[PDB]
């Protein structure tokens, strides 16, 4: 198994959510970006990782994409402001990928900056 | 599984080389970037993916890094000019990670643009 | 002239905001999209066109971009949920351009769907 | 004059043809999409911008529309294959608008992808 270590030790933050938008994977790089320990994120709705002023609109965007059945995801290709646990904000770059695994719709977000 | 699909179907090209600098993984995103189908890459040396005019210097950079036993990789942090099989060139963004597994040092390059 | 007619009679909604984020142009295509007649938009702030739940976050995104002096705009590259005057919502496709003229920074949004 | 700069610096390729289907405006974005410098296009028939295997049928479609007097243009609303100067092809999205200016029938094509 080299794929897990590749994402686990990746320099970029990696966030993987399942079909119900729940976090199943959150690597150390991601821990440093957000300010949350992985244990505080696993199993929780992706909502807790979204900035407070985007939480109201975000769920509509995942919903729309899942209902789109399109293998292509072009979203979040720009600079986005990530809100940390302590409330401070930093600018980042996101690379979003829709992932069909175990016969379900997964999303992987690789983050940096 | 979940991790293999996360890199295989990733929007970013993914290239994994083992301890012998041989390409172990090369996703579809990477095939489009370089112009090589996976069959032409897997099992071959990393040098076939390095632009011709940088092939003379690149081996020393990976070697220097492997001998450094450091868990981090600061290199390739900026835009790199990628050269395709047909010779055309495109600018790209690289995210390089050193991956330790089963006692050996691997490298995973995530690419975009 | 030829350029004014090209945007005025364009099948795509066109919205131009000046350096003060005030709407300077709003074509008929845009009136149909939003549900606002031009008289209700021209001279007002861009926020009246931003869905209510995104109004809190949108100002920081334009500001961050203006402070970036970059000629490109990578944002809004994906489907956005537009909110009409009556409150109904429709999904749209945006094409955003930063326009430099007479020493000031303007933004032109071309919309469809 | 903000309308010219808005089309001139637009992210989308912009192609404006006059009553005799001759190109009068061709922006930098359009130069990158087609592979032709603007100087090579101005004054020439739109024909040079049409894929070789569509050149025979295209003229019949503009003809038909001009003879239609309808302010509505629904054509080319899908994905179209654009043929570049070097002959390679890419898929694109077109937004076509019929423009009545200076008392004549103009067409503006905004392109992306
Ligand atoms: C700092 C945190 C994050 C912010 C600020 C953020 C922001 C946004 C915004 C503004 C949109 C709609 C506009 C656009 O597409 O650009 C969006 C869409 C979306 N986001 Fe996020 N996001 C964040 C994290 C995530 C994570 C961790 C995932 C999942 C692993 C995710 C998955 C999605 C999906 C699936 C969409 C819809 C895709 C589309 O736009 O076509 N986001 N996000
Ligand atoms: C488009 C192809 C590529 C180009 C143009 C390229 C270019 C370079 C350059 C210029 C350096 C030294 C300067 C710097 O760090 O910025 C470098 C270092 C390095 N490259 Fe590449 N590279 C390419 C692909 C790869 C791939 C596919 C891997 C492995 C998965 C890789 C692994 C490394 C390593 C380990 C180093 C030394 C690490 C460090 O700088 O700290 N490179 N590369
Ligand atoms: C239906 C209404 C609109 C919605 C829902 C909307 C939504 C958004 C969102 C979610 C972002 C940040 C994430 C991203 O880039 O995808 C954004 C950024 C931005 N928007 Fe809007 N927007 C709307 C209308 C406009 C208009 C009319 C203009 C100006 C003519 C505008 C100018 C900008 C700029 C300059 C940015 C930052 C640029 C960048 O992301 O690089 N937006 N907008
Ligand atoms: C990559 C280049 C282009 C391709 C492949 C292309 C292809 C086509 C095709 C297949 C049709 C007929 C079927 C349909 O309406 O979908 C058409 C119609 C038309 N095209 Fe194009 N076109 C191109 C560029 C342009 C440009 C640059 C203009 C003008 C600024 C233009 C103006 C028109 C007009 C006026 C019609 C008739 C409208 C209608 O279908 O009702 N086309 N084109």
């Amino acid at each position: 198994g080299i794929f897990f270590p590749a994402l686990e030790q990746n320099m970029m933050g990696a966030v993987l959510i399942n079909e119900n938008d729940e976090v199943m994977f959150f690597n150390p790089a991601a821990e440093k970006l957000w300010g949350y320990k992985r244990e505080e994120v696993i199993g929780n709705n992706i909502d807790m990782l979204i900035p407070r002023d985007l939480r109201p609109a975000h769920p509509e965007y995942i919903r729309h994409n899942r209902e789109g059945g399109k293998a292509r995801v072009e979203g979040m290709s720009r600079e986005l402001q990530l809100e940390k646990k302590d409330g401070s904000k930093i600018w980042t770059r996101f690379a979003l990928s829709k992932v069909s695994a175990e016969g379900k719709v997964y999303y992987l977000a690789l983050v940096r900056d």
